[PDB]
C-alpha cells in the first residue's frame, strides 16, 4: 500500500521515457539526423540547435539554417552552454507563431535553456506534431507507450529527475 | 529588481486566467449551455459532468448522456462531490481515446476530480480543441491572453492559487 506512490512513480518515468522516445524519432524523421540518444535527449535539446532546425524544417520561411547560432554545436561540445544559444530557442518560438501553434503549448526560453521545465518543451513538441500532422506538413508521431522499453537503470535515473 | 520574481508570478497567473476564460467559452460553444464564471470553473469541473458532456458532444458512440451520473448536478449542488462523479471524468477520457487524441494530454482522474492538478486538465481541453478543430468537429478556441481583463484581487487569488 505505501510501495503503491513509489511504483505509480517508477510508471511516470517510463511513460515519460516514452514520450521523450517518441519526440526523439519524430524529429530525427523531420531532420533527417540522428538527435542523442533519448536518454540524454533532454540535455541534448538546451542549446536550441535541434529545435532552431525544427523550426526550419516547418517554418522556413522564418528560420534559415544560415543564422543559427552554433549550428553545428562545435561551440557547445567544446565549452558548454552560452547566452547566445538561447536565439535558437527563440527562432523556433517564432517558427511555432508563424504556423499558428496555440501558444499556451509554448514553453517558456529559459525552461529550455536553464532546463527549468524541459517536460514543458516535450509537450510542446508532442503538440506541434499533432498540429502539423493534421495540416500535412510533417508524419504522423509514433506511439510507443508499451512497444518501447528501458533498463531498469534508466528508469530509476528518470525517476529520481522527476522528483528531486 | 527583487519585485520581479512577484510580477512575473502575477503574469503567470494571469495567462492562467485567460486560459481558464477560453477554455469556458469554448465548452460553451460546444453545448450551448453556460458553465460556471471563469473564476470558479476548476471547482466547477470537478463532478465531471460538463467533461462528460463535452465527450458526448464529440464521441456519442461513447458517452450517452443518460448514462452521465448527476447530469443535472443536484446531487453536487445539494451535497458535495461524490464517488460516482468520478465516472463522468473516465467517460470523457474515453471519448478521447476513441476519437484518437494522444494520451500525453490526458490529465488523471484524480488530477481533475480531487483537483491534484487541475492546470493539466485546462491544457488537455486546449489540446482537445485544437485537434477537434482540425477535424471539423468543433469550433476554434478563441485567443483572449491580451484582449480580457481580471480583477486584481483576481489576478491575486489564483496567483497564491497556482502556488502553495
Amino acid at each position: 500500500a505505501e510501495e503503491m506512490d513509489e511504483r505509480r512513480r517508477q510508471n511516470v518515468a517510463y511513460e515519460y521515457l516514452c514520450h521523450l522516445e517518441e519526440a526523439k524519432r519524430w524529429m530525427e524523421a523531420c531532420l533527417g539526423e540522428d538527435l542523442p540518444p533519448t536518454t540524454e535527449l533532454e540535455e541534448g535539446l538546451r542549446n536550441g540547435v535541434y529545435l532552431a532546425k525544427l523550426g526550419n524544417f516547418f517554418s522556413p520561411k522564418v528560420v534559415s539554417l544560415k543564422k543559427i547560432y552554433d549550428r553545428e554545436q562545435t561551440r557547445y561540445k567544446a565549452t558548454g552552454l552560452h547566452f547566445r544559444h538561447t536565439d535558437n530557442v527563440i527562432q523556433w518560438l517564432n517558427a511555432m507563431d508563424e504556423i499558428g501553434l496555440p501558444k499556451i503549448f509554448y514553453p517558456e526560453t529559459t525552461d529550455i535553456y536553464d532546463r527549468k521545465n524541459m517536460p514543458r518543451c516535450i509537450y510542446c513538441i508532442h503538440a506541434l506534431s499533432l498540429y502539423l500532422f493534421k495540416l500535412g506538413l510533417a508524419p504522423q508521431i509514433q506511439d510507443l507507450y508499451g512497444k518501447v522499453d528501458f533498463t531498469e537503470e534508466e528508469i530509476n535515473n528518470m525517476k529520481t529527475e522527476l522528483e528531486k
